[PDB]
């Protein structure tokens, strides 16, 4: 119970706070979706393109996947980063 | 006319392709409005507990716009890196 | 009472895992430290060398106070995502 | 000898200088162990509960380990960047 | 046709802006040359050492592989972000 | 004398490893040279703009000096890991 207050640093939150942390939280899911649909995008592409090196050589190139999840981690530490603007921590 | 094919690496682009794109675009004009109305909290944070002298240090403490804007900036470069991953430039 | 309940993502944590996200919260108030004896130092150095002009130029171009803010963000930023790998939030 | 002399931008250190960066150091070796230590955490995390679905897709969907990963590299680049600020480099 | 038109935020841009975009692209190139050297290194300088345990743990340790990874990301979207300030895009 | 000694982590560099770390660091000068004349023109277009509202607006709404300097952040820090790949010290 009150987890918070053991934690070092965190405050209490009014319900006007806490409503904005679970806005970006909400954005974020809706970014996860999109995410998802961009590697089944992926997936198909490069399987369409199996046996057609030149095409499977450009993709391999272009490393869509790995910026993927450049994108994803930047959308979550943004995120987190927005979050931590609202609910403020009184710590380091 | 044609500004991509005189830009290295760009490649022509399907209209999936751009309709992602833009998906991703638009995700983040609801990011901008979420972080545009923190910005308005914060104005009003602060000018709600000017005079008060111990809640000011903690706000200054606590930085909340520079905060809000590291995760301005991680979730910008982020849609760029999923954009990255659809569009897929042929160069490094 | 019981924010975050409230708080999407947001799971119960027993005592071991606050205490390492604690422990975590900790030995950044010792970088916090650092970075303020960095800072001292950097004013310490700025304020000998007015009026040597090559100095205040070579100081100028090194950007060391802009190098400590870039630091100071890494090692918060990094601080969270250790937090995060401890406290293991069910939401993107 | 004197590599330094042959690194461009790199310039002479005084004692205090070096015992700052060494702090600098030392400190990221506390943070070193900590990483350890909730590595250490997460492998008995997860070898506890295989045969336990639910909670190794929990665990699964919380990516700790990447996090831990990114946390890390945080803590890393930030310790070169507070180094670069004693240290100084006359060079882009 | 006239890609650029379809995605939003995107505008015209003059031959000396896309000079300028191509001038980072090709600076980028050679980064690119510089990188696979580094790689070509670390691939040498692992075989020329295996069988001697001491050298394979220190290079183990000092993890070269992700730190040039590391490096090609922050490359790739510091180059990404300069074409962003030439380019001017009229979204967030 | 002999500087690295005395700093943690930091071994002996061969004369190849200093020349790669040196054509990083050349490479990077190129670099600079981009990003201030990346600021010439921004500066040139900010002037030639004056008094036309609506291209100072929309300047200001596309932020190019902000995104200028976090590629040039970027780039340095890709500078910083790949040197550290090449000259890989013995510590966190
Ligand atoms: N003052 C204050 N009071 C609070 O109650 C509170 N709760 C969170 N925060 C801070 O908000 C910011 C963003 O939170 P996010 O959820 O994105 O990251 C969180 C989240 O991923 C995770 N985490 C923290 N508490 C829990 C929890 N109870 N369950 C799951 N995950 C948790 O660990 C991350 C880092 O936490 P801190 O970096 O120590 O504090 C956070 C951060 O500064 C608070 N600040
Ligand atoms: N002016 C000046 N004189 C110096 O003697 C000096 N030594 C280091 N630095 C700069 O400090 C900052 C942080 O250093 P860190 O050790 O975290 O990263 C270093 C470290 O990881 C690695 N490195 C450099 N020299 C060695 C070395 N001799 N042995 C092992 N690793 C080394 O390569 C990284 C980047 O170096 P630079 O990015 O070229 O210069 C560094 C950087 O700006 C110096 N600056
Ligand atoms: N205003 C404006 N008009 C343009 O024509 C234009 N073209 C690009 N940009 C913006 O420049 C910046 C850097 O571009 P880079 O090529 O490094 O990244 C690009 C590139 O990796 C990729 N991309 C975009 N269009 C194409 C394309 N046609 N082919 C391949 N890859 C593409 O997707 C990345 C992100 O694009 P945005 O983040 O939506 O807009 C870019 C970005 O802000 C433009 N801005």
């Amino acid at each position: 119970d009150n987890q918070h207050k053991k934690i070092k640093g965190y405050r209490d939150l009014s319900q006007e706070e806490i409503d904005m942390m679970n806005r970006v939280k909400e954005l974020g899911s809706q970014f996860e979706k999109l995410i998802q649909d961009v590697s089944d995008h992926l997936r198909g592409q490069y399987n369409a393109s199996l046996h057609n090196r030149d095409e499977i050589t450009r993709i391999a190139n272009a490393e869509p996947g790995r910026w993927l999840a450049i994108g994803k981690t930047d959308i979550q530490t943004g995120m987190m980063a927005i979050i931590r603007a609202i609910a403020q921590p009184d710590s380091f």
